[PDB]
């Protein structure tokens, strides 16, 4: 049926991504911190219409953050039961939107306080993100970094009834971020002190 939207990319946002991809960064490990962060966000958000009304909670009545390194796909996923998006803040916040701190963050740093979402592309080529919020859809948004984006409705196979997950299929050399270690290390470390559970699922094999 082809659900698929097809855009194409703010013209900043591909500055800001040239910056944090075309920059090599010793340490690259900033990202999961940075996508922690804005779940634990989206479990804040949902936590607080769940004040004003309780119908919003009904979805997945617990607020949690999944972290799934899959040795199969070379992915790693985040996943919340956290707010999630509607097709509106998918096309809009993603992709459409500089985020707060303008690229001049980066720009005048020619010449982390936080990078945000976009901060995956320096592990991963490719990423997938899929989404539910309570009064939309699930849609599935897409991209390769290579300026343009793709949402799709997704009324098929798994929901999540709400919230997000994310999932980064990584570069070759940046598979490290599928080990146990570097994970339960990357857990307990920077953006552990936090509001929320955090479950790393490794495959025994
Ligand atoms: N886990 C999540 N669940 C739902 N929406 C999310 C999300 N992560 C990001 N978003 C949406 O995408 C927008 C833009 O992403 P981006 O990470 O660039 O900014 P941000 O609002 O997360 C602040 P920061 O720049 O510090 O991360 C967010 O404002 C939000 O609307």
């Amino acid at each position: 049926a082809s659900e698929t939207e097809t855009f194409a990319f703010q013209a900043e946002i591909n500055q800001l991504l040239s910056l944090i991809i075309n920059t090599f960064y010793s340490n690259k490990e900033i990202f999961l911190r940075e996508l922690i962060s804005n779940s634990s966000d989206a479990l804040d958000k949902i936590r607080f219409e769940s004040l004003t009304d309780k119908s919003k909670l009904d979805a997945q009545p617990e607020l949690f953050i999944h972290i799934v390194p899959d040795k199969a796909s070379n992915t790693l996923s985040i996943i919340d039961s956290g707010v999630g998006m509607t097709k509106s803040d998918l096309v809009n916040n993603l992709g459409t939107i500089a985020r707060s701190g303008t690229k001049e963050f980066m720009e005048a740093l020619a010449a982390q306080f936080g990078v945000g979402f976009y901060s995956a592309y320096l592990v991963a080529e490719r990423v997938v993100v899929t989404t539910k919020h309570n009064d939309d859809e699930q849609y599935v948004w897409e991209s390769q970094a290579g300026g343009s984006f793709t949402v799709t409705r997704d009324t098929s196979g798994e929901q999540l009834g709400r919230g997000t997950k994310i999932t980064l299929y990584l570069k070759d050399d940046q598979l490290e971020y599928l080990e146990e270690r570097r994970l339960k290390d990357l857990v307990k470390k920077h953006s552990e002190f936090i509001s929320y559970p955090i479950s790393l699922w490794t495959e025994k094999t």
